């Protein structure tokens, strides 16, 4: 699969999500 969670600090918090390229 392509599952790689990119967690980054959005305004201070941080999100995670998948990257779909």
């Amino acid at each position: 699969g392509f599952a790689w969670n990119v967690c980054v600090y959005r305004n201070g918090v941080r999100v995670c999500h998948r990257r779909a390229n």
